């Protein structure tokens, strides 16, 4: 229908969005995490003005108008902001139809296999394998991702030999009955990445993520065509034209869009379409317990070319202190290695009234 | 001293200035890109200052790369708009430390730069547009003029039926045969429609066709460039260096037009200038208002080896840019027979208005 108001409730780490249509119906979404306060300022300054009082039936076209009206601001922030209104609108639709978003998207509620994703690089290989082994046995995870090199470390490792050690260590401690994934986070050059690539293949890994600087498509494509193991990437890509370019030249084997970094469900679905047309699987990026993971769970239960599993961060409050207490009831309980999309209308989650009380509020209305 | 001790911003919603201070106490003034400058300044302190404070600014290029790598999850305009403010303040500091205008620090010399009168309006009839530009031709001495075609990112639609068809011959008729005529479509057309418009431009001697197609569709722009004889230009919204490399490598345009502040500063703009230089392409930067962006461009144009034909010079008044009034103690934009001037004053050679600063929103970061 038509939007009458857009409100944001945020702190520096995460911000939630509530949209209200003319008839009074409301929906809840979330902008991308990290510097969420800046993102919400951008939302009211450059997104709300173009969406308020407009028909949201053709959301794709409306979001395009936003980016065209703000064409002088290509990049992350505008899209992180857009994602908040988009996701709130989908929650609205689900609640209006009495269906979870997965169903509105043409899918069905149910379980989704998840892979335990480690975010740490400072942690020692021994301690990593140890905590992931406990999760394998207590939570039922059958897929695990660890870190390689140093974050955008210009070919330098977290420390001499960490990557060499962590590769075999993980396969040794977790056994041969689990899937192993690794993420270099744009640390290596095509050649250094190829070196590491072989060490990975020798130990059974099946996922080599962001081996080279993500903005250097060519370098990445060199690794992808040089290795047999799957090379993946795309989490930092929020530009659709660049997405099409990446998929046409096939710089990767698996595409990994982040629903919120990309600009919402609608825009992510465009990448999903580009991916299937090229016959590529979609394994989204979602690295924390904000709503980004839940949004991805609904998406994976609806798209025809979904990857093998849902990225599920296994970090605690020491890494993500801000994600504690966000919801009345967490939607992230794991059941034998799987997450669950329930039949609750919309996203099926409630933002903590206490968290909202402490948030910074801002509204845009017509 | 070459180590930053502090970074301060003075801003309002339209424009924000940056002052940097080295450990020895030396200071330089720069500016972040205009428009939602308050947000840009917030981004500057949150995502730029933390990586630059306390560091040696001798190799500013590498330091700026570190900023983009540390903030790799934030590709896009805002981070670069913020970085541009620290970068330009550092160049002012260097010029002042050396007693030289930035143009000289960059390897160039002070002097005149030919400017082209740039109209920003589409909601102005071809008749009134020609009239005001003709008067500027006679009173200011401009010999180059740029007007607008189509509707801004108008999806092939014109501001109104037939406006572009009328404005082309009107400018040539009214301004005469002895002036250069440029036009900017601001991403309005599809390649086919742009080519039709291109033919009209060529039929009336225009020499510059800017941003004919959506700027993010390099292949579309290239099709136009390849089909038309008239120079096709673009690049003002491009802040990504690898995209710049792709655009130049594929020869999508005939003239590159980086905006010093949208691109992230002088250092980063110089990287694009070099890409263009090696490829044999000229550089005609974008600078659309009387904030410091135009002055920064003036200094750059007095130094690069592959400069284009002229400096973009906005001729809009306070009805269009109310916020650019009273920014400086003395305007650096007085025109002399169609030319702007870079003086030998150290640094940028300008002083921010104390009154404007008094009314600004202040924020500082220091170590
Ligand atoms: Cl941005
Ligand atoms: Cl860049
Ligand atoms: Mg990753
Ligand atoms: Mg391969
Ligand atoms: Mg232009
Ligand atoms: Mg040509």
């Amino acid at each position: 229908m038509k939007l009458k108001a857009i409100e944001t409730f945020t702190n520096d780490a995460v911000g939630f969005v509530r949209v209200t249509t003319q008839d009074g119906a409301q929906g809840w979404g979330q902008v991308s995490t990290y510097h969420a306060d800046i993102t919400c300022t951008v939302l009211h300054r450059q997104v709300a003005p173009w969406m308020l009082g407009q028909d949201i039936t053709d959301l794709d076209d409306l979001l395009d108008i936003v980016t065209e009206r703000e064409h002088k601001f290509p990049g992350s922030y505008l899209r992180r902001a857009m994602a908040g209104v988009d996701t709130a609108i989908w929650d609205l639709r689900g609640k209006q139809q009495g269906k979870p978003v997965a169903e509105v998207l043409g899918g069905t509620p149910g379980l989704i296999r998840a892979y335990a994703s480690s975010m740490k690089r400072d942690i020692t290989p021994r301690d990593e394998a140890e905590r992931l082994k406990r999760l394998r046995d207590t939570q039922g995870f059958t897929a695990f991702k660890v870190r390689a090199g140093a974050e955008v470390g210009r070919n330098r490792d977290e420390w001499p030999g960490r990557t060499e050690e962590i590769i075999p260590t993980m396969r040794r401690e977790l056994g041969d009955d689990v899937d192993l994934l690794i993420d270099a986070n744009s640390c290596y050059t095509p050649d250094r990445a190829i070196e590491v690539g072989h060490m990975l293949q020798d130990h059974g890994f099946c996922h080599f993520e962001e081996p080279c600087p993500y903005w250097e498509l060519a370098q990445t494509k060199q690794v992808t065509d040089a290795l047999d193991i799957d090379v993946t990437g795309g989490e930092q890509d929020c530009d659709l034209p660049t997405w099409q370019r990446m998929i046409d030249m096939r710089a990767v084997d698996i595409v990994q869009p982040d629903i919120l970094y990309l600009g919402g469900i609608c825009r992510t679905l465009r990448v999903v379409e580009m991916a299937r047309a090229a016959g590529l699987p979609v394994t989204p990026h979602c690295a924390n317990w904000s709503l980004v993971t839940l949004f991805t769970m609904h998406l994976l239960r609806a798209i025809p070319n979904a990857g093998k599993y849902l990225e599920f961060s296994i970090e605690g409050p020491d890494y993500y202190p801000w994600q504690e207490g966000l919801f009345v009831k967490t939607p992230y309980e794991i059941e034998d290695g799987h997450a669950r999309v329930t039949d609750a209308p919309g996203w099926g989650v409630e933002i903590s009234p206490e968290w909202l009380a402490r948030s910074q509020y801002q509204s845009s209305e017509i």
